[PDB]
DNA sequence: CAAGCGCGGGTAAACGGCGGGAGTAACTATGACTCTCTTAAGG
DNA sequence: CCTTAAGAGAGTCATAGTTACTCCCGCCGTTTACCCGCGCTTG
RNA sequence: GUAGAUCAGCUGAUCCAAUUUCGCCGGCCGGCGAUGAAA
């Protein structure tokens, strides 16, 4: 009889009819929840707000009570009657007492650069004086982009819209220059907050050691200076060393490095206007290295607070999320009152004024002649927007910290740990005992709160920090959840109407069902739930975009697999939806690869060396990434993190991620520890397919072809390479797999040899076969010969020489400094292993005996045993032989480059064979 | 100087947080019962 | 002189586990709406 | 008609093919630069 109100469904009780509306109907079901406050209990924070402002009231005055506390205490929410029943407890009145106690206390070097400054120069000043044609313009332009700076190219392809931001130098320029242009007003940090944050040599000569110590990406942009990543490799470590301590002494860059082209990039995959753009700042190359080893002795020399977590965001978001995920799940196990206010610093790296940045480097300890030389370099700023090939009019920035610089992000870390520790001493969320208050990332902020009263009084203490340092705090980003049980009941609820206000402007509360993304992670006001499946859209946008199948293939790979694998981990996702999405990425490369459906499983999720194409597999590869990033949070340094790893809800995680790996990995012999790779590589040398597919483990080069050659390989070329390498040619076998009730005409050989009509058959003994075999072998001879005569070989191919025995034919002969070259080409099949084949093709030369006395008398090589037989063995799915690897590696001295594209003319060879078939196929 | 108002001690009569107890809608893992595909050796 | 009695790999789908909730009863600690004055103000 | 082919009704769409645009040094012809997203 009973019925739901919103879906008119029926169900035999009301239990059942209450989950159906929780489950079914949220947010009418979190309104009936709100919590009636008649008679709210008074929490910690409330007691010391109280305790505090009566202690101050006190000093200042000598006498005050709740008349007065009333007045100096406006939105604090409790009536006159409330603040004299809760004065009168005894705690409450000690507290004030001990608050009131704590208130009453070389010339080489020098034409080296003058040339390059020269040169970027000449370039300054050079650069200062239909459908169908709409895609092969695209075409131009991402093919020009995926060959140099590729998270370019594939970031624009996954978000492809012709994704050259577009919004034009106007709409921008509107937009950021006056923002850019403004000088900030700010008078800088009160005397309080200095003594509030109160509670190391860094200008020394350089070190060639710590030169080389320092990492640097090579793969980077050039900026404005015309100064790539190659030139300054050519830049040798003394030199550099010399260069950099003659800056360091003077203080001052060359002006031609120290310009910039600002570019401006999306944050959400929907850009929605000129308000959605970081304005990134590019500066020279060496200026750049210069600064990362200053960025990296300021880090060590000068760690940051214990809450702030966010600079070292490399593998920083993992802590930080995993304990916001935590506490939300506390706060629902256990009902406690939590409020979470994510406020967003972007643009506010831009607006961090230098009169509020310098005196605050040098009261923090900076040196001075540090503090004077950042003064120096952010006074005289000039950047250049560019768009499209269009670049702004020179802009004056007044506003400094670059977020394209080595050092912003630990020099803006300075402000972050005066706002940090602006904030009150005893606010916050105690979980599992210990205090959380803010886990400040880099640019997105977060204030945990217990009472309403306290997050307010947070925020402005935020609101009041930032305003002195200049930061503005933008509202739009910004938002606040509230989680307030409802006692009595035991029943979770959200608000919903906007309650707190950061500095008037009040600010958006989420609810239970509303999306939101602390960095890129999907969020609710119940935590994290799912991805939303824009894996489809993602994988329409590759397919649609104008690439080659391989690099297709190398985008999949690479960079939208991390991108939703963050999220995946930081998520919580059944095994199910993880196979669906593997099923939906295996047949969106089968369709760009034009593979048929009975390839193997294995053969896409394989490792590049076990002869796979890697694919990493969602459904193996996300409990490995869960395990490995969740191991080590009982071991975290920061205490927090070691509280959160007790939450039950991040040990089941851990749990359930454990099991899965355990079924879907083998355990490693040296190491010990499970790996994908392993279980992938045993499936994937299991199957009739990849039966063949066995040697390839062993030898590293035979797969060169598939990720790190990929280059040279046109797109029809590589699919069908691929379509050999798996063996996917249609055979009548082949076809075969699902309907032999037809005669064994329709599984015996087409052309009529009588046999099963294998592959294999009809690649190496097929009669017609036989002329396009030749060919191959041809081409393969004479391209390693070609080794010889850029090693310094006398070569000469099949000696004609007429043994005793009979006609033996060696492949080519050749000579230097004796060591015999009686070199043989074969190409075989996979079904006997290579060494034994290489055994058997190397004893009927070298111990012939007759034949050796033979070519050493066609060479005149004095000694019999001066020569040395070989034979290079490759199957014609194209794998090496390891034997025969290490021979042409150690005797007949070679390159690996040569012996890496063997492979490509073997499989390229096997398929020009089955054309040729099919074409005479009659 | 008496009456009125702001400033504080006392009472007590509903909030509310929680323990104990019995359940279930909605997924979400499988255990296990039905349909296809595969190497040889011995009298 | 070719087989053939077993092996070993998924299937929609049935069934059980599990996850995140539910509502009722009862209990003691909490909190603040009134009540009762004392000290300063005002007529 | 497309850089080329192909499926369509001079236009559309798909490809295993597909280097667009500007400046410049020069002879419709060659070469170079720009067209180069963070740490
Ligand atoms: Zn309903
Ligand atoms: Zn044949």
């Amino acid at each position: 009889g009973w019925t739901c109100q919103f879906c008119e469904r029926t169900f035999s009780t009301n239990r059942g009819l209450g989950v159906h509306k929780r489950r079914a109907h949220p947010v009418e079901t979190n309104t009936d929840a709100a919590p009636m406050m008649v008679k709210r209990r008074w929490h910690g924070e409330e007691i010391d707000l109280l305790a505090r402002t009566e202690a101050r009231l006190l000093a200042e005055r000598g006498q005050c009570s709740g008349g007065d506390l009333f007045g100096a205490l406006p939105g604090f929410g409790r009536t006159l009657e409330a603040i004299k029943g809760q004065r009168r407890r005894e705690p409450y009145r000690a507290l004030v007492q001990a608050h009131l106690a704590r208130f009453g206390s070389s010339p080489d070097a020098a034409r080296v650069l003058s040339e390059l400054l020269e040169g970027a120069g000449r370039r300054r000043a050079c650069r200062a004086m239909t459908s169908r044609q709409k895609r092969r313009a695209e075409y131009a332009r991402v093919q020009e982009l995926y060959k140099k700076c590729r998270s370019r190219a594939a970031a624009e392809v996954i978000d492809g819209a012709c994704g050259g931001v577009g919004h034009s130098l106007e709409e921008m320029e509107t937009y950021w220059r006056p923002i850019l242009e403004r000088v900030s007003d700010a008078p800088g940090p009160t005397p309080e907050a200095l003594h509030a944050l109160g509670r190391t040599q860094l200008w020394k000569p350089i070190s060639v050691e710590e030169i080389k110590a320092s990492r640097f990406d090579w793969r980077t942009s050039p900026g404005p200076d015309g100064i790539r990543s190659g030139q300054w490799r050519a830049v040798p470590v003394h030199l550099k060393a010399e260069m950099f301590n003659a800056w360091m002494a003077r203080g001052e860059i060359p002006e031609i490095l120290r310009q910039c082209r600002t570019v401006f990039v999306p944050k959400v995959e929907r850009p929605g206007g000129p308000g959605e753009y970081r304005p990134i700042s590019i500066a020279s190359i060496p200026l750049r290295h210069f600064h990362s080893i200053l960025a990296r002795r300021l880090l060590a020399c000068c760690p940051p607070d214990a809450r702030q977590r966010g600079f070292i965001c490399a593998d920083g978001t993992l802590e930080n999320s995993a304990v916001l995920d935590a506490v939300l799940g506390d706060s629902r196990k256990k009902l406690r009152e939590c409020h979470v206010a994510v406020l967003d610093f972007a643009k506010a790296f831009d607006t961090v004024s230098h009169e509020a940045l310098v005196e605050l480097l040098r009261l923090r300890g900076m040196p001075e002649q540090f503090c004077g030389y950042i003064a120096h370099l952010y006074d005289t700023a000039s950047t250049t927007l560019a768009v499209n090939n269009e670049m702004s009019s020179p802009v004056k920035v007044g506003r400094g910290v670059r977020q394209g610089d080595p050092l912003s992000p630990i020099l803006f870390n300075v402000v972050m740990d005066l706002i940090l520790a602006s904030l009150p001493e005893r606010v916050g969320y105690r979980l599992e005992m210990e205090l959380v208050s803010a886990l400040a990332y880099a640019y997105d902020l977060v204030l945990l709160a217990g009472s309403k009263v306290g997050m307010q009084e947070s925020i402005s203490a935020v609101d009041c920090v930032g305003r002195q340092m200049g930061l503005r705090l933008n509202c739009r980003k910004s938002a606040v959840l509230s989680m307030i049980p409802d006692g009595h009941r035991k029943k979770h609820h959200y608000l919903t109407e906007r309650t707190f206000n950061i500095g008037g402007k009040p600010l958006r509360q989420v609810s239970c069902v509303e999306r939101w993304r602390y960095l890129g992670v999907d969020f609710e006001a119940s935590g994290c739930v799912t991805l939303e499946h824009s894996i489809s859209s993602a994988l329409n946008n590759i397919s649609r975009a104008p690439l080659k199948p391989q690099q297709r293939l190398e985008i999949l790979r690479a960079h939208l697999i991390p991108r939703f694998q963050h999220g995946f981990v930081l998520g919580n996702i059944s095994d199910d939806r993880l196979r669906m999405l593997d099923v939906q990425i295996r047949k969106a490369v089968g369709q760009w690869l034009r593979l048929p459906a009975d390839v193997p499983k294995a053969y896409y999720h394989a490792a590049v060396q076990d002869g796979g194409l890697a694919i990493p597999s969602v459904r193996a590869t996300i409990p490995d990434l869960i395990v490995r990033r969740f191991g080590g949070l009982d071991s975290s340094p920061w205490s927090v993190a070691r509280a959160a790893a007790k939450s039950d809800k991040i040990r089941k995680k851990l749990r359930w991620a454990w099991k899965q790996l355990r079924r879907f990995s083998r355990v490693d012999s040296t190491t010990q520890r499970p790996s994908v790779r392993l279980f992938w590589r045993e499936h994937l040398h299991a199957s009739v397919d990849g039966r063949e597919l066995r040697e390839s483990t062993r030898t590293p080069t035979s797969t060169k072809w598939i990720r790190e050659r990929c280059a040279q390989i046109t797109g029809r070329d590589f699919v069908q390479f691929v379509h050999t390498h798996i063996n996917a040619l249609p055979s009548r076998i082949r076809g075969s797999r699902g309907r032999r009730g037809g005669g064994e005409s329709s599984l015996t050989c087409r052309a009529g040899c009588k046999v099963r009509e294998t592959t294999a058959h009809i690649l190496q003994q097929c009669h017609r076969t036989h002329g396009g075999r030749i060919l191959r072998h041809n081409k393969i001879v004479s391209f390693v010969a070609k080794a010889m005569e850029e090693n310094k070989w006398t070569v000469e191919l099949e000696p004609r020489l007429r043994t005793s025995v009979g006609l033996r034919k060696p492949a080519i002969i050749a000579s230097r400094d004796g060591v015999g070259v009686i070199v043989d080409v074969q190409v075989v099949s996979g079904q006997r292993s290579l060494d034994e084949l290489h055994r058997e093709k190397r004893n009927k030369y070298g111990n012939h005996g007759e034949l050796v006395e033979l070519v050493a008398g066609r060479l005149g090589l004095p000694k019999a045993e001066c020569v040395r037989a070989t034979s290079c063995t490759i199957s014609w799915r194209g794998v090496w032989s390891l034997t025969s690897y290490k021979e042409l590696r150690s005797i007949i001295g070679l390159r690996e480059p040569t012996l890496q594209i063997v492979p490509i003319l073997a499989l390229r060879g096997s398929h020009m064979n089955w054309t040729r078939f099919n074409q005479m196929t009659s």
